[PDB]
């Protein structure tokens, strides 16, 4: 229990005390774990090259038989793993006693070995020790492959034990470069935007303080109005990836803090948008699989999974048009008025259903329950929304109310949000009564944008259910 | 003025009000002004072609007339710059009245032009309209070529249009990042994100968690978790992001800032050292074909210097040096109130700044800014082997008790770089013999060399800029 802790505390001032430095200052490798691996797999059974003198490092994962003259241990690193083959023979036994040596040796400990490369007779490939060095200590006991909320709070037990977790975030970076290729092959221009503005949300925000300033700050919600600016002041192809902010309640799909990407694309329109976002996902989904075809559990591990297909084209379907079908409702525009809102609301009571009750509100909620869950077997865009609900969005230009929005979904998840931007200040409803109108009177060309959530792909990238599971170190309750 | 403003909107009223949307819905054009340069370059003197039909987009940047018959502009894009000349006897006269349709055409309205390429007789690449069409309208007067204060700050637009140079630095500063990405990956590192608000704390920024009721503190490094990574298994890692500091804003400060660590499992002090020259060295060669810049480091006003990234660097030891220039032993532990007493004398004598508080710490740090750090405006240069005191993650140096194996990189008196081999053994962890992450290294940290980059301050000298303000697109103020 805490017993061992002690334990091995207590070796460690004993080790110093006989003069041996447990946590030595350099060790000098000469070859890495997977670099040993793919050199040496090819050799015969029970081949050896005595004569090749490595020096390599990695972690002790498992203790072996003792056996007086043979000792067999797991090393790992850089999530690969070869056995450590210490036999009496080859020890070199002026820098010590060979049984002393390995038997100080715990589940853990980071150890640097001199040795040669061979296999064992039964097939094993195995780095062969003339001698053995503890280079840092494991004073706990590791949990072995059993483990529950510690994933998060110990993020480093979750990697070193669980071979998914090093393949999660592998993944996870994979996906991060593949967007930044896939953007820069396109011309588009990588920026910093300010983390911190003088400005509140809509989605209620991180408040912080600056002192030499006397300047109270809000973390940014999105990266929106200064990309914009950005195409405003020539950058015709702009975008950023990193951390937003949203002061909000924590589930499985919403994290206060996550990974997002916008960009903004002078010229471009809806069709483009569109082709965008097809070819990012399934050339990205290629990318790390090799097909379109992923696997994916939507009600957990215990039950069984779902085939997601990102073959495109993908599926659109226009809100209004479909709330209407399925609630056999007309929605008369505009769909301001108390008739047509009265109209939501009284689809909302019959059908469940919460609902403040806004416009809006009304049609994101009657879209959330009706809508966003038609296909879980392909991603799906959620195309035209009203200009109720999009004040940002240049109005579509053959339906009445309408805009030319797009919005991705998988597993009725929302993943992506695009559209063209209303770039007419006069059209523009904030600049009625009124840092932004200052920009588009300045001249916005027809510019399209484009936002992603880099945690919820992630997610169904690498199959999981929880927005903590694909980041490395979640804020918690301290508990 | 104001009124240019007001006619300017009645403008687009009256536009409207005949049929014409002077923010069209789209415009598909067929190539990119830089696009078109790179393609037609090689045409001769007055070489039209004619047949050669295209659509092409940018941002007028200047009017004149030769006769209401022949209009000329510069169009920009993407940075760069052509001619448009629009003759009448090319204009589409079905689509709208010549004088009428090039009348309206102010500096900074972006338009879109139905034409073909050419040469001027001159021999200026220029688009030659059969169409041209506003697509968004600029409604104020933009300021003048050489006429742009602190509005560049703000409203960074008006400086990225206006000053070609600004552009030029901020397309440098993603080359920059572009570089040590690729500088990392290439050597087998890992990028990560880590929490950018945390439970532990520089002076810090503070936050209300609201779904947690948590106070929080915005990161002012990544080092920690990145270590924990180290911990995990992860044996080459790093993140590029913003970090936060609630203190000073000068020349040299802004309350977020572009940090790089990075941390490298069984890699030394000569590692980092190496790495250090190996990264300098090959960025700047990268950017500019030679090792030497020129820098202006007292203004514009003032002559440059000249600073060498030619490898290998000075190495300084930070308390031998401070020891010989001021003919004064600082004995160990430097804690004491002896040796305190005595590095305020030092710097009472040569009437250098008290630090506030005057902890040995401090002293030390303004020991080497007003002793050291001043000395090599030529070259870049580390200061090494810094007392633990300074340096509490530090691991112990080998051989010379007190100090550790630091090292920490100038360039014209300014810290960008600083690194050391990392202590592990959490019982010679200050720190943890009185214990998140002290917990991390009872798992076992292995033997680990540590990093940090700040990356504004590198792109001010590669740049030639003074201030940090010049290199972060919207650096933080006040409202005003
Ligand atoms: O990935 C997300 N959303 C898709 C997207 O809206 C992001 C912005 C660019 C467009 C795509 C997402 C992840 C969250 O953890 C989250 C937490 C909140 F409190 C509120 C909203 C959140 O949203
Ligand atoms: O570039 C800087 N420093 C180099 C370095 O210390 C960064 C951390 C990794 C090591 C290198 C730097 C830039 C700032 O704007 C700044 C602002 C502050 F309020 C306080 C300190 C600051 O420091």
């Amino acid at each position: 229990p805490r017993l061992y802790f002690e334990n091995r505390s207590k070796f460690i001032q004993d080790q110093k005390d006989k003069g041996i430095n447990p946590y030595p200052h350099k060790f000098e490798r000469t070859i890495s774990i997977p670099e040993f691996i793919e050199k040496y797999k090819d050799l015969g059974n029970g081949e050896h090259l005595e004569d090749t003198i490595l020096n390599i490092t990695g972690r002790i994962m498992r203790v072996s038989a003792s056996g007086q003259k043979l000792r067999f241990f797991d090393l790992v690193g850089d999530g690969e793993k070869i056995q450590v083959l210490a036999n009496y023979s080859f020890h070199n036994h002026e820098k010590g006693n060979f049984a002393e040596c390995y038997d100080k040796i715990r589940r853990g400990d980071i150890v640097g070995i001199v040795g040669f490369p061979g296999k064992s007779k039964k097939g094993e490939l195995s780095i062969f020790p003339k001698e053995t060095i503890l280079l840092s200590a494991c004073l706990h006991m590791l949990p072995m492959k059993g483990l529950t909320e510690i994933r998060y709070r110990q993020r480093y037990l979750d990697l070193l034990i669980n071979e998914s977790s090093r393949h999660t975030f592998v993944t996870r970076t994979k996906i991060i470069n593949f967007l930044r290729n896939f953007l820069n092959e396109r011309g588009f221009f990588e920026v910093e935007t300010p983390m911190m503005n003088l400005i509140a949300a809509n989605a209620r925000p991180f408040i912080t303080h600056h002192n030499d300033l006397d300047l109270d700050l809000y973390l940014r919600i999105a990266t929106e109005l200064p990309l914009k600016m950005l195409i405003v002041g020539g950058i015709d192809k702009v975008y950023e990836i990193g951390k937003v902010f949203r002061n909000e309640g924590i589930d499985n799909t919403h994290n206060p803090e996550f990974t997002s990407c916008e960009f903004y694309w002078a010229y471009a329109d809806y069709n483009d948008l569109i082709k965008w976002s097809e070819d990012f996902f399934s050339q990205l989904v290629y990318h790390l699989f090799g097909t379109y075809k992923i696997s994916y559990n939507k009600d957990g591990p215990e039950n069984q999974p779902i085939e997601i297909d990102f073959t495109p084209p993908y599926p659109k379907v226009s809100i209004v048009e479909e709330i209407e079908k399925v609630t056999n409702t007309i929605l008369e525009q505009p769909f301001d008025s108390n008739e047509t809102i009265e109209k939501m609301i009284n689809i909302i009571k019959e059908h469940k259903i919460e609902l403040p009750p806004t416009a809006a509100k009304l049609l994101d909620q009657l879209a959330s329950h009706f809508i966003e869950n038609k296909y879980n077997d392909k991603p799906f865009f959620i195309v035209e929304h009203p200009q109720i609900m999009s004040p940002l969005a240049k109005y579509h230009r053959t339906k009445p109310g309408l805009t030319e929005r797009l919005e991705m979904f998988i597993c009725g998840k929302e993943v992506l949000n695009a559209y063209t931007e209303l770039n007419d200040p006069f059209k523009q409803k904030e600049c009625f009564k009124l840092a932004f109108c200052t920009s588009l009177e300045y001249g916005l060309p027809p510019t399209g944008g484009l936002g992603l959530g880099i945690d919820r792909i992630t997610m169904f990238l690498t199959n999981k259910n929880s927005i903590k599971d694909v980041i490395l170190f979640p804020t918690m309750r301290p508990a």
